[PDB]
């Protein structure tokens, strides 16, 4: 599994990739 930071909202928060 991964996930990443983004820059977007709501607010910086981390999700999944897949």
């Amino acid at each position: 599994r991964k996930s990443i930071r983004i820059q977007r909202g709501p607010g910086r928060a981390f999700v999944t990739i897949g």
